[PDB]
């Protein structure tokens, strides 16, 4: 059975979550939620049709934890194996800049 197949990319000014078609990010319907499944009352996330990506700031959608973020992801009521959870570092390396 298909496995949520969203990218996470942890990047120094936001979080994506990317996809390899519009269709997948129709499919799994990602939406950015508390530890619970509820919306974040800060919280405004962006989805980009064109490039297909899910994508917020640290500040307002995210909780810090020891050494980062989490992240709350429901996809899809409530079904079950709707919630993902991701973390992403408090510390960023840059070596050579390649961004795409």
């Amino acid at each position: 059975n298909p496995a949520f197949p969203g990218t996470l990319i942890c990047d120094k000014d936001e979080v994506r979550i990317e996809f390899s078609s519009r269709f997948d990010m129709e499919k799994w319907n990602p939406s950015v939620v508390d530890t619970l499944g509820s919306e974040i009352l800060s919280c405004t996330y962006a989805l980009d049709l064109e490039r297909f990506v899910l994508k917020f700031p640290y500040e307002t959608c995210t909780i810090k934890v020891v050494g980062g973020y989490q992240v709350n992801i429901r996809v899809g009521v409530r079904y079950k194996d709707d919630m993902y959870h991701f973390f992403c570092p408090a510390i960023q390396l840059e070596h050579h800049h390649h961004h795409h």
